[PDB]
């Protein structure tokens, strides 16, 4: 909705540094290329909607996004065991209610047949490292922190996500999250 300079806020001046030389570690120039994050991030029961993307990547505030396949999508919502404040719900179904899903308690939300892994978001960087997903239809990488988690899952996915931002009060009204589809292969 509203463009942003992502390297120009507080705390998030190295965000993508660190994020090019995750797995360089040598000494020497190298051109790589990828789904990697651009300057020029985006600020903005509202929905936003992203198309033709291959990676998403982001930076208690909650959020929330769901990211469509087939027969299984993915649900992540960050917001109960103690410091664990995001939740990955792998839900099987299709259509899902985006305010009862938040409404509701904690207790009973990714229930039924649908998986819920409950992951820690290290409140320890201050906010300092790119959050993120990439996907095809073999493997789903996710970026915490500043390692690299891998799953394997024989999927068919959309390329597209659904993304919560504004909301009435587990979720506290509040905008402190910048986000960003990648749908393009960019060189760096
Ligand atoms: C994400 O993309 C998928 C795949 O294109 C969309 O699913 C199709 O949506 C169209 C309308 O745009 C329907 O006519 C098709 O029947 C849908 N196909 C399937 C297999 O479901 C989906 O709507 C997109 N979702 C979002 C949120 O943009
Ligand atoms: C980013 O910063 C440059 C100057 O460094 C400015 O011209 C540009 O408009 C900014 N882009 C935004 C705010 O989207
Ligand atoms: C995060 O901020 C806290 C509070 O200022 C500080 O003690 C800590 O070292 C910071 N962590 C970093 C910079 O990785
Ligand atoms: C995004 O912009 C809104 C509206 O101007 C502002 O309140 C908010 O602080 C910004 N968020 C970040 C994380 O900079
Ligand atoms: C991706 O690159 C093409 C040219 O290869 C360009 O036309 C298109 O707008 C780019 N897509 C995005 C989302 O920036």
């Amino acid at each position: 909705c509203r463009q942003v300079n992502v390297t120009q806020l507080d705390g998030n001046e190295n965000l993508i540094r660190d994020f090019l030389f995750q797995n360089f570690k040598e000494e020497g120039t190298v051109v790589v290329g990828g789904y990697y994050p651009t300057e020029v991030w985006y600020n903005c029961t509202a929905y936003a909607y992203f198309n033709n993307i291959h990676a998403f990547y982001f930076d208690g505030k909650p959020l929330l996004f769901h990211v469509h396949g087939e027969p299984v999508s993915v649900i992540i919502y960050i917001s109960r065991p103690l410091l664990k404040h995001g939740l990955v719900c792998i839900t099987k179904t299709r259509n899902v209610d985006y305010n009862s899903f938040t409404s509701s308690q904690w207790n009973s939300i990714c229930t039924g047949n649908d998986r819920k892994v409950p992951f820690s978001v290290i409140p320890t960087d201050n906010g300092t490292k790119i959050y993120g997903l990439e996907w095809n239809d073999e493997l789903v990488t996710a970026y915490i922190s500043g390692r690299s988690y891998n799953w394997n899952i024989n999927n068919n996915w959309f390329n597209n996500v659904t993304l919560m931002y504004s909301r009435s009060s587990t979720w506290l009204h509040s905008a402190a999250y910048v986000y960003q589809g990648v749908s393009n292969f960019t060189y760096y």
